[PDB]
């Protein structure tokens, strides 16, 4: 065997998250009109669900704020942790206002 890892600590923490949020809960109901969607939930809950997760947390601790959030999401899309509804991944740019994600396959 060989052990080489690189940021092993950066690393745990990125995966402990990933982690929780990949799982987190099955489903939320958001308010839908229209059939088109209903398995997807707005970005914006999603803020709430991570940021509470985040400061929960030792490293983030209670210090972290909303903002710092949505600087992180960022990082999830790109490293293709949530595609968009339609299917677009690979962008650090994600809003908190309403935007419909998915888990990609």
């Amino acid at each position: 065997g060989s052990s080489g890892s690189s940021g092993y600590r950066a690393t745990k923490l990125w995966n402990e998250v990933t982690t929780s949020f990949r799982a987190g809960m099955p489903l939320r109901k958001h308010r839908q009109h229209f059939k088109k969607y209903g398995n997807c939930f707005t970005a914006g809950e999603a803020v709430d669900w991570l940021y509470d997760l985040l400061r929960n947390n030792s490293n983030f601790g209670p210090e972290v704020t909303r903002q710092q959030t949505i600087q992180l999401l960022r990082k999830f899309l790109k490293n293709h942790v949530i595609e968009d509804i339609k299917g677009r991944w690979g962008s650090e740019n994600v809003d908190d206002n309403n935007q419909l994600f998915r888990f990609p396959a």
